[PDB]
């Protein structure tokens, strides 16, 4: 639910209205021009109308495009701006004004040495009291930063005015006579151009216990970016994370009960830019072959993720995802401690089985290793499908509860080969190994709770089952013994078993009676009396012997085994 909703909204390129500097040879500049500095002033000046953060469709709570906000304090609502300082003017004589022009007898000359102006007090943007209700906020993306700049004669200014003009105006009163935009002195001189040096910026978070979603901006410039952190403090929710193409450093304070889910969908396939809008495009090769657990440290391709805080833990799963198409997801489960992870899929088992080939392929394209694929979806209707596949053989279960009916199917690749309408057993557990599956479950005789039957199963085909083992409680065990009483030297071969389950009415199980068991040449079956037990075994001819058997009276101690010929030794 989360990443779906992540994956629908196509996000701008950071910077792309504040612009993007352009690396002309030496110290890349901003903006070139009188009108487009003053453009840019506008632009940081429509901070002080919407505040901090803008709302984009009503769903994303994003910054002002490059604003240097460094703290973000999501428990009390607070923020923290950063440093933007623009170099002063000193000097110039005969300052007057007329018609808010300012005249000089000699223009002010730019001095790199006096403590520059810092902006952010002139602005008054709020920093408390912040409306924080969406869950999904996109990160911010501009770091601290000093700005140099240079006057040129620049004629017709004299009647520009725009909010980008009253805010410079406020620069120039806020700290008189060491700013000055634009004058007259013979001749119009204005701003002419911006060249930004920026400074590393730790844009510190803390998050609280609500469910947040952030996403990473996309900063096409290398210098940007690599002055650029983020470092989270996690407090016990649900946290979201949308990786970003290019990469930023990212810290992250792990605490007791923190749940991160990190979207890599930008990750693993080819990312274009179109018209300031980010396009993906198909899956890219081996994207994943690369991943590095280290206790304290995720890796991927290029993305880098260090966790700090409560690493010790290792009872803690962190999940990553990526989407194939519109209906099949497919996950990773990691746990840190123990270096682990497991894929999963999700959404259609119809699709799924259908194309199954094709989705094996894909996971196989990205460059992972792990042997079996688990399998688990929830429908609109709320019926829950799980089941096991392998990634090798194509031989895949599936379990869900229909209505109250337990639905229980093998496919060997893309068809069926078993369906149980209606599997009767509880404590349901089902294993495999790459080719040979098992259930096991226990079975109650005809409803009556004190007679019960734990079965360990088989699958093998449409009417075929193959018994593994049988464990017979007290009752239980006592029928037993009446069917080996009265059957008149049929007790020592494998169709006496199968006459015994027909008499129990194991076939119930299944709900229908048209069913071959199969007893192998190691079905073993234990039964349990009030003072021991005894295990039967059948061997290579097919024959059945006690392979061990013990039990205790109050002054003595029998035992039995197939290694002594059976002799019941008696102390």
């Amino acid at each position: 639910g989360v990443g779906s909703e992540l994956a629908i909204f196509l996000l701008p390129i950071a910077g792309i209205s504040a612009g993007i500097p352009s690396l002309v040879n030496n110290e890349l500049i901003l903006h070139d021009k009188a009108t487009s500095v003053v453009n840019y002033f506008t632009h940081l000046s429509e901070s002080k109308k919407y505040g901090p953060f803008k709302l984009e469709d009503d769903k994303i709570l994003s910054p002002i495009d490059d604003l240097v906000i460094s703290e973000i304090d999501f428990n009390t609502d607070s923020i923290k701006l950063g440093t933007c300082d623009i170099l002063s003017m000193e000097g110039g004589s005969g300052y007057t004004v007329t018609n808010d022009i300012d005249h000089f007898f000699s223009s002010p000359y730019i001095n790199s040495n006096i403590p520059p102006l810092s902006i952010y007090p002139v602005m008054n943007i709020q920093t408390t009291n912040l409306d924080f209700s969406k869950d999904l906020m996109m990160l911010p993306n501009a770091p601290s930063r000093l700005l140099w700049w240079e006057t040129g004669a620049v004629p017709g200014l004299r009647s520009l005015e725009t909010d980008g003009t009253r805010l410079l105006d406020s620069i120039r009163d806020f700290y008189p006579g060491k700013f000055y935009w634009r004058f007259y002195a013979w001749f119009d001189f204005a701003i002419t151009t911006l060249k930004p040096v920026y400074e590393n910026t730790n844009i510190k978070i803390k998050l609280d216990k609500n469910t947040r979603n952030f996403i990473m901006p996309t900063i096409t410039t290398d210098v940007i970016r690599n002055n650029l952190s983020y470092s989270f403090t996690g407090s016990g929710g649900t946290y979201s994370l949308l990786l970003s193409s290019h990469p930023i450093s990212t810290n992250i304070n792990l605490s007791k009960d923190d749940l991160w889910i990190f979207n890599i969908d930008n990750k693993v396939r080819e990312i274009s830019i179109q018209n300031g809008t980010i396009k993906k495009g198909n899956l890219v090769r081996n994207a994943l072959s690369n991943l590095d657990i280290n206790k304290n440290k995720l890796t991927i391709d290029n993305q880098i993720i260090n966790f700090s805080g409560d690493v010790d833990n290792k009872y803690r799963y962190i999940f990553l995802n990526c989407s194939l198409d519109d209906e099949i997801s497919l996950m990773i489960e990691i746990n840190l401690f123990a270096k682990s992870y497991n894929l999963i899929l999700s959404g259609n088992k119809d699709y799924l089985i259908s194309n199954l080939s094709t989705i094996i392929n894909k996971i196989n394209n990205l460059g992972l290793n792990s042997k079996n694929i688990s399998y688990n979806y929830t429908d609109e209707f709320n019926n829950k499908y799980f089941g096991v596949i392998s990634k090798t053989n194509q031989k895949s279960i599936i379990c869900y509860k229909k209505g109250s009916k337990n639905i229980l199917e093998l496919y060997n690749g893309n068809m069926l080969l078993f369906d149980s309408k209606d599997f009767i057993a509880d404590d349901i557990n089902i294993f495999m190994k790459d080719d040979i599956n098992t259930i096991t479950g226990k079975y109650y005789i005809d409803n009556n709770l004190d007679i019960s039957v734990d079965f360990s199963i088989s699958l093998i085909s449409k009417n075929k089952v193959k018994v593994n083992g049988l464990y017979l409680n007290e009752y239980g065990y006592a029928s037993f013994l009446e069917f080996i009483k009265n059957s008149d030297g049929h007790h020592n071969t494998s169709n006496f078993i199968n006459l015994f389950l027909d008499n129990i009415g194991f076939w119930k199980l299944f709900g229908f009676n048209n069913i071959e068991f199969v007893i192998d040449k190691y079905f073993a079956i234990t039964g349990k009396t009030d003072m021991g037990y005894i295990e039967f075994i059948c061997d290579n001819n097919k024959n059945i012997d006690i392979y061990f058997g013990e039990w205790k009276t109050s002054s003595t101690k029998n035992t039995i085994f197939s290694g002594n010929g059976r002799n019941l030794i008696v102390e």
